[PDB]
């Protein structure tokens, strides 16, 4: 049972905790749990730095270790990072819970280290028309990240 | 990989962070995120020099090896720092990729220390009729700018 957690930090309205776990090499989950956003979809993705030191900027692009196009966290064709899109409730609130089994606790391929990013924008999943749609699904900025921290 | 980045300054608020990149001799892709700028259309150019000595005003006119007059990127009749204009949203950010062949990151023609400059309006694109459309695009105001330094 490996664990990790992610604590937002934003300069906008953004708070908020995500939690992540992984038994064996079974799926990870994250529970996400969030507040300050408008509401409706959000890209979500594990970025593939957790350099924090021009804030989620220097975070770099999703995590890609497998060097694919991305996707939605359905298609074969995707990121490890791509999470695809969390929804935002009336009230600023979204309140989460994402099965995944490219988003590793544990070895090689580990985000243990690495940041999530919540996006201003819905994520594409790789398919709107735009330019960007391919490499980050056009899900605009980086309106939230905290790294991936080791939990006890 | 040629890599630039510019941290943006501003006695006006404005500020953000604009990422270059190059492959080999490829084009040079933009990657920019600002905040602080009145929602709109910004023009958005590289200017000749990297001289801050009086702020954004010492940066010189827009960069223009060709010896051109001004244009949208998407013109021959353009100079190289012809950049167009970026869309800032309603919360004054603006988050943008913009990739462009005339501003090498390598060689005589080089971006890396000059500036890149923000303006108060948008860009004319050489066809607003104005006196200095053929020469700023009548965006006229210096209102954030960086110097593109070598990044890691
Ligand atoms: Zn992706
Ligand atoms: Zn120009």
């Amino acid at each position: 049972m490996a664990k990790g957690v992610a604590v937002l930090s934003s300069s906008e309205g953004v708070a908020g905790t995500i939690l992540f776990t992984q038994e064996g090499d079974g799926p990870t989950t994250v529970t996400g749990n969030i507040s300050g956003l408008k509401p409706g979809l959000h890209g979500f993705h594990v970025h593939a730095l957790g350099d924090t030191t021009n804030g989620c900027m220097s975070t770099g692009p999703h995590f890609n270790p497998a060097g694919k196009e991305h996707g939605s966290p359905e298609d074969e064709t995707r990121h490890a990072g791509d999470l695809g899109n969390i929804t935002v409730g009336d009230d600023g609130t979204a309140c989460f819970t994402i099965v995944d089994k490219q988003i590793p606790l544990t070895g090689p391929h580990s985000i243990i280290g690495r940041a999530v990013v919540v996006h201003a924008d819905p994520d594409d999943l790789g398919k709107g028309g735009h330019e960007l749609s391919k490499s980050t699904g056009n899900a605009g900025g980086r309106i939230a990240c905290g790294i991936i921290g080791l939990q006890g």
